[PDB]
């Protein structure tokens, strides 16, 4: 208890009423003394137990029923009946297909920091759970991404590679994105590329990647299959759709060279469904224009442009009070939003997808009763208050199925 | 229950709090639901039994920070308040109780940025005020004195705390200067929608409205629980900015003007298990408060398509961004026009930055320091600021500014 929770929008004093909330089931890291709401990561060879696994797949499966409209029928119990006895005999169990393509679509739905969540029950899943190689791996992916870019009209896709077992098996892309640009730094404390990537980067180069040490260099993918040391694979560069930046009114913008991929695919997060942990499940959507426009572009720790742009918008940079950085971020994201709208790029601005979240949210409570939200990422990086979403309060909560952290491969992985 | 440690992002200073250890009001947030985008999370008065340990609890942290803890002075203080809220069912704070209570309520202030500034607070003792009449008197200094002919200090004015419930102070406006707004008849709104009721409440006590866009309200004062009796606060002492633009000079045909001093009225002030329900406080603007919120907000002044009118730009689809646009402009208007009446205001690049450093020196000198991100992120350019990739523990210390109901709900009128 207690059974009901309101949220209210304070733009337009629609109240809503969460009941969801009580099928939450992992910790938030806040208690009733501290909130860590704004805590980036909150909560080895170690995996579940027989008694651990029962009851998760129990839920899982009752849940998958109920979305069915099927909950205890003869196909429900004779479901149970079967998964018990596997986890019984094997300490694990496989999910049916169908099973499979119900906790991906519901890992994406549960997401509680994902903002593009509307189009969640559309989403292609591609089972590559008999892969047993990397090269196999790497053959999925490109498959992955080629379905997924459809030429500019993205399809948001899900790729599912074998589950954890042991702990020493384990599937991992150890990219953080199959599609990132290097990092290099140079000995004078410079950095040529993303500076994000700079630590990847290094380990690709180890692996015995050779480097065009240019601004825009696509990496690798470094692949491991059944716990063996990972592999370096080039992936075919007419797989990757790039995209130049220009502004519609700015000349000059162009000369700045910068330019970005099409194609956002996370590939280091843990899918859980029913106990299970897919270690390795890359997934990929479009970009929200900010994305690319304030974080990739004008993080100070990333392509940290607005100096040069500011320059040539010659804008007053003495003072802060002139707001030129202000300024130089919404040309930025008007030229990228331009650009990728031009070449026929799916991408969608902050206002169309915030707007288009409050609706989803809306008929979730309708229908589902709750939507977790994590209000601290739904709101975009740019003019929060000018979009529905900043007077929106919202409950964040934990659901299952759901995308999990997990340490980065290199930290753990024993080298053989 | 251990030290927890928080980062920041962007520079990778990790700063370790220990402070939350001593907090012990809730927050409204579960293991399982984290609600910190809540607004307002979830005979009010407490009877003696409550009141004392709270008592105790504020006492000992006063004489701790006067390094004189388990002092003589200490000791009797102590037995004091005891023998007070036994024979009055209360007490009476000390000055400087009242002055390091108020001080100590805006340094624990989670959802303020400007808390670098918190140990410069004037404090302006009003318990000796028994009617509206010495009530507007006390304001009307504030007022004066925060002002200060556009160099603003922060100030806050203390009416006498709750006793039963019924003989209560508040300031009934929920900032002492607000513009009025007008339900029209074609069902539009002139002025400030946000006090559209207010402004009818106060009509309905006599108030004549100039009707115009930018009316001044008059104050609302309620002393000892009686009915709130209105007053016009001197002209002479509202201090306005006409806004208009650097470079764009058809910006003053607007006809847009904001006042310079923001202070917040509407709040109840918690020192010690004492509620003070009518402590008005103020200090000066961050930039976007005015020109991001009030005038931008849809529920406000709403003036993003005049202005990217004004400013020839595609306002038919929502990605040529020209609302982004237009906003920035208003905000650089706002700042000029301040900045070139010599009405003290900050942007928020400087506002955020200060955050940080405060947020060093608390980690540093007192263990910790709670903070709202959602509050502190300004309501514009949030990743351009440092606060964006601040990682923030948000607990709730005491004393605090905490809300309390809209008066009009709770009064009994006689
Ligand atoms: C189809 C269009 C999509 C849009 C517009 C979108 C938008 C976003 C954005 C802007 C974020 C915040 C990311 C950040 O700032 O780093 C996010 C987070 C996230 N999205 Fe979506 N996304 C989409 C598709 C998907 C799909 C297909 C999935 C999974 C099947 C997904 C799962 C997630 C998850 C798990 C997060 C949290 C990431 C984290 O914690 O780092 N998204 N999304
Ligand atoms: C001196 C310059 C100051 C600046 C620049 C400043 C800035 C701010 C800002 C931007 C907010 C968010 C306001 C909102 O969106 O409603 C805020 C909230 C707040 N401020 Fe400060 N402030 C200042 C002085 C003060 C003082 C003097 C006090 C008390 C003595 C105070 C106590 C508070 C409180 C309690 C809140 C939270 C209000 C709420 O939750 O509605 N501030 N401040
Ligand atoms: C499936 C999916 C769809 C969409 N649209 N976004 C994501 C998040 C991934 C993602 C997110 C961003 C925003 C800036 C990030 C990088 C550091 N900061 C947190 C930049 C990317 F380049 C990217 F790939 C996933
Ligand atoms: C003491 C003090 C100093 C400063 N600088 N700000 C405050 C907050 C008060 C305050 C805050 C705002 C923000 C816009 C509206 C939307 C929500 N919020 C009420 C607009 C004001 F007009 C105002 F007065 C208090
Ligand atoms: C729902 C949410 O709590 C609400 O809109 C908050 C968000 N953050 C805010 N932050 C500030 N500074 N001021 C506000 O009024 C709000 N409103
Ligand atoms: C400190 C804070 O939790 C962190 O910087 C968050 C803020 N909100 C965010 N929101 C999104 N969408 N992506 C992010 O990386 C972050 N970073
Ligand atoms: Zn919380």
């Amino acid at each position: 208890c207690p059974r009901f929770l309101k949220v209210k929008n304070w733009e337009t004093e629609v109240v809503l009423t969460d009941t969801l909330h009580l099928k939450s089931t992992l910790e938030t890291g806040c208690t009733e003394y501290i909130c860590m709401g704004s805590i980036m990561h909150p909560s080895p060879e170690d995996v579940a137990t027989k008694d651990q696994l029962f009851p998760l797949a129990k839920e899982f499966i009752d849940q998958y029923y109920s979305s069915i409209k099927r909950f205890g029928s003869k196909a429900h119990m004779e479901r149970l009946e079967e998964v018990n006895k596997e986890i019984d005999t094997t300490s694990t169990y496989q999910l049916k297909d169908t099973e499979l393509i119900y906790g991906a679509k519901h890992a994406w739905r549960n997401a509680s920091r994902c903002v593009g969540r509307i189009q969640w029950s559309k989403l292609q899943v591609f089972d590559a759970r008999d892969c047993t190689t990397a090269h196999g791996m790497f053959n999925y992916i490109c498959n992955h991404v080629k379905y997924a870019t459809n030429k500019g009209n993205l399809r948001s896709a899900i790729t599912i590679f074998p589950q954890r077992t042991d702990g020493k098996h384990d599937f991992r892309v150890w990219n953080s994105q199959l599609i990132r640009y290097a990092g290099y730094k140079q000995p004078d404390g410079s950095t040529l590329g993303d500076p994000a990537n700079v630590q990847f980067t290094e380990i690709c180069i180890q692996q015995g990647w050779k480097p065009p040490r240019g601004r825009f260099d696509v990496l690798p993918l470094l692949l491991q299959a059944n716990g063996n040391d990972p592999e370096l694979f080039q992936i075919p560069p007419e797989l990757v759709l790039e995209v130049p930046i220009r502004h519609p009114k700015f000349e000059w913008f162009k000369d700045l060279g910068l330019k970005w991929y099409g194609l956002p695919a996370v590939s280091n997060m843990l899918l859980e469904i029913g106990g299970l942990e897919f270690s390795a499940c890359p997934f990929s959507g479009w970009y929200m224009g900010t994305e690319i426009g304030v974080r990739d572009y004008c993080d100070n720790s990333r392509y940290n442009i607005l100096e040069e742009v500011a320059k040539k918008m010659n804008l007053d940079m003495r003072k802060t009070s002139s707001l030129w950085k202000d300024q130089a971020l919404v040309e930025i994201n008007i030229a990228v939003l331009y650009s990728f709208q031009s070449d026929k790029v799916t991408i969608v601005d902050h206002h169309s997808a915030t707007e288009s979240f409050i609706k989803h949210m809306e008929n979730e409570y309708r229908c589902r009763g709750g939507c977790p939200a994590d209000w601290v990422w739904i709101v975009p990086p740019m003019s929060g208050s000018i979009t529905p979403v900043f007077h929106q309060e919202m409950l964040n909560y934990r659901l299952t199925p759901s995308f999990e952290y997990q340490p980065d491969p290199w930290n753990t992985h024993v080298w053989k």
